[PDB]
This record gives C-alpha cells, sequence and structure tokens, in this order.
C-alpha cells in the first residue's frame, strides 16, 4: 500500500484500500464540549511511566516514532475508561504547515498546531499485533500542542530530528522520559474510535487530554524540516500529516471533568 497525505494518496483515497475508513467508529472526531457529558463513573486515570524504557526514534515516512521496550510492564496506562493494563509501545506526532492546523482531533472545531499520540496496547492480548485486532486492544493518549513557551521535555526529541531527516532513518533514543511531554492536568475526554492512519482499525479507546501543552515556534519549525521522502529522493517536507475529523455516528464522548 502507498498511502500518504497528498492530493493523490491522502485521506480521501484511503477507503479504496481500507474500506473501514468509512466505518462506524472512525477517528479523529470533533469534540463538541457542549454535548460531551461528564461521566461520574470514570475511575481516576493512572499514567505510570517511571520505568519507561525508550529505545529508538524512526522516520517511517508518515511521522516519526519514538519506540519503547514493551516486553514487560514498564510504562503503562490504567484507570479512566480502561479495564486492565495497557503497555506503552510508542509515541508520535501529527502537525501542520501553519500554526492554526495540525491536530487530528478538534475541540469545538478548533485545530491545534499539532497532536501527540502515546500508543498503548492491552496486555491481555499478549502482543501488539493481536491487540490491534480487538475492539478494546489499544488506548491512545492524545495531547494537543499549541505554540507558546518551549516544552523542555520535548527538546531532546527536537535535538535528534536532524539525524532522522528522511524516510527509513533511525537513531538511538534511549533514556527518554515521556513524563516530560504531559500537561499539568489529566482531565480528559474519551470515546471509542480507530487508528487515524491505515489500516484504520477500530481498536482504540481514545483518551484526549483537555489541557494542551505549549511548544515553542522553533520546536515546531524543526518538525516541519523533516522529510516524507527517502534519502536521495526529491525533497517533500513532512507537514500536514493529519487526518481530518470523521463522522461521530453512533458514539458519545464522555468527559472526566465537570
Ligand atoms: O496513531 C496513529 O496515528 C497511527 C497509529 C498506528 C498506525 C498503524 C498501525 Cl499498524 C498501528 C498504529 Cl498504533
Ligand atoms: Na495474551
Ligand atoms: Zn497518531
Amino acid at each position: 500500500h502507498h498511502w500518504g497525505y497528498g492530493k493523490h494518496n491522502g485521506p480521501e483515497h484511503w477507503h479504496k484500500d481500507f474500506p473501514i475508513a468509512k466505518g462506524e467508529r472512525q477517528s479523529p472526531v470533533d469534540i463538541d464540549t457542549h454535548t460531551a457529558k461528564y461521566d461520574p463513573s470514570l475511575k481516576p486515570l493512572s499514567v505510570s511511566y517511571d520505568q519507561a524504557t525508550s529505545l529508538r526514534i524512526l522516520n517511517n515516512g508518515h511521522a516519526f516514532n519514538v519506540e519503547f521496550d514493551d516486553s514487560q510492564d514498564k510504562a503503562v496506562l490504567k484507570g479512566g475508561p480502561l479495564d486492565g493494563t495497557y503497555r506503552l509501545i510508542q509515541f508520535h506526532f501529527h502537525w501542520g504547515s501553519l500554526d492554526g492546523q495540525g491536530s487530528e482531533h478538534t475541540v469545538d472545531k478548533k485545530k491545534y498546531a499539532a497532536e501527540l499520540h502515546l500508543v498503548h496496547w492491552n496486555t491481555k492480548y499478549g502482543d501488539f499485533g493481536k491487540a490491534v485486532q480487538q475492539p478494546d486492544g489499544l488506548a491512545v493518549l492524545g495531547i494537543f500542542l499549541k505554540v507558546g513557551s518551549a516544552k523542555p521535555g520535548l527538546q531532546k526529541v527536537v535535538d535528534v530530528l536532524d539525524s532522522i531527516k528522511t524516510k527509513g532513518k533511525s537513531a538511538d533514543f534511549t533514556n527518554f522520559d515521556p513524563r516530560g511531554l504531559l500537561p499539568e492536568s489529566l482531565d480528559y475526554w474519551t470515546y471509542p474510535g480507530s487508528l487515524t492512519t491505515p489500516p484504520l482499525l477500530e481498536c482504540v479507546t481514545w483518551i484526549v487530554l483537555k489541557e494542551p501543552i505549549s511548544v515553542s515556534s522553533e520546536q515546531v519549525l524543526k518538525f516541519r524540516k523533516l522529510n516524507f521522502n527517502g534519502e536521495g529522493e526529491p525533497e517533500e517536507l513532512m507537514v500536514d500529516n493529519w487526518r481530518p475529523a470523521q463522522p461521530l455516528k453512533n458514539r458519545q464522548i464522555k468527559a472526566s471533568f465537570k
């Protein structure tokens, strides 16, 4: 498959190879704050990242992934809407060419400059490939980025991007603490959805944080210097690698906060 974000291979084309693109629980969605309902049954969200073990950062031609050792429970997400234990496997971002676009989820139709996805899988299914075949296989923690003050916890990521400029390049990325990417508040919205890239599988419990993090202009500018293309190929800047909001259909978005 040769999907991407251009006119000829972008989100409007994906359904031809991945018909679930037009399915009943696709992501992202617009979060209407005036219709999302507070759910008092939601348990506390538990982000347990103290023993996180990062390994590598990779430009995969769509975004860049920071990968983690998920062979044991070392960085997990629990609580909230979740039952059981979800292991952190990787995180990545989606971002824009302009500061007013880049996020996948929107809030009352507002776009943010970027969106962070921390991807976790349900350990009851044994490995990630099995988990993505289950309706409760994944939990993705989504965090909005707005342009303002620099995010110190993001700078080590920014610092290494020159070493993975093109598709297929990877670099060591051990001893990175993903706790430095979180906002102060863990207030969230949650709804059942999908992967936002092919194969678009409907296996995700989305947990989208209310509070955006701030990153600096220079930090997001360095995201935009990455390339979709491989080394030696014509340069295509890696920007606007986001899917737009999809129909909510038969779903309710719940809020953890009043
Ligand atoms: O978070 C995203 O934007 C896409 C994630 C993703 C895309 C493809 C596969 Cl096979 C698995 C995952 Cl977690
Ligand atoms: Na299992
Ligand atoms: Zn993503």
